[PDB]
């Protein structure tokens, strides 16, 4: 009875030949709002496409929110340099051909860039207005791995500046081309109503698009 012991969901998905999504989680745990988001990232990107790297050395399995083990989230406290010696399976992570997402870079991602870079990288960040520019850790953590790419000159949420990349590498629509709201006003009543300031982008209804569940927890926050 050793048959369960396998990497059966590995050996499905490969050969790799795919961008992957790179999450370096800089947040301490993991709070609903996290969970929303990276929930969504998942389904949007397919749980073989992202990684959720660089977790505090002690963390178990039990410390991961089973929704996300539940939606198939590949995690580990190996850094970036390490993510090849846990996930033997993945491309190597070689220099330059991995782009850092900097909200301070002076040249933006554009879909030719598809060609240049095998993984793209994002703070696990909940931002604040203004930025307080963590992602530089990032950038000084890796001097020689990353290339620095920008996406627009407003702040975007950790899910939605994948969502915009995935856009711009996978589907090769020119950032110009995206339509995006920038700092959009949540109204629900005439005594409740919140902006949230990042920009995000529209769906085809016009409306911002954010992970399932966040917007009544934004009610839920409106109604205290
Ligand atoms: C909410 S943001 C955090 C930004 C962080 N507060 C800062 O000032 O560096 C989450 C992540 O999405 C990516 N990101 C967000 N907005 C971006 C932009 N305008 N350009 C490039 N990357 C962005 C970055 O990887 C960032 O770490």
């Amino acid at each position: 009875s050793h048959h369960h012991h396998h990497h059966l969901e590995v050996l499905f998905q490969g050969p790799h030949m795919a961008s992957k999504y790179i999450i370096e989680h800089m947040e301490e745990g993991f709070s609903e709002w996290v969970i929303l988001e990276y929930s969504q990232i998942l389904r949007e990107v397919g749980a073989e496409n992202l990684i959720l790297s660089s977790l505090p050395e002690s963390t178990t399995e039990k410390d991961i929110p089973q929704r996300l083990l539940k939606l198939g989230l590949r995690w580990t406290t190996k850094d970036l340099k390490g993510i090849n010696e846990d996930f033997k399976d993945l491309e190597l992570l070689k220099d330059g051909r991995v782009c850092l997402l900097d909200p301070r870079a002076t040249i933006d991602l554009q879909p030719e860039d598809a060609t240049k870079f095998d993984y793209f990288v994002f703070g696990g960040i909940l931002g604040d207005h203004p930025p307080r520019d963590r992602t530089k850790e990032l950038k000084t953590a890796y001097p020689n791995l990353l290339i620095s790419r920008r996406l627009g000159d407003k702040q975007m949420t950790t899910d939605t500046a994948i969502r915009t990349t995935q856009l711009i590498i996978k589907d090769r629509i020119a950032f110009e081309d995206i339509k995006f709201i920038d700092y959009p006003e949540f109204r629900f009543n005439k005594n409740e109503a919140t902006e949230m300031p990042f920009r995000y982008v529209l769906d085809k209804e016009g409306k911002p698009i954010l992970p399932e569940g966040m917007l009544d927890l934004i009610k839920k926050d409106s109604a205290q």
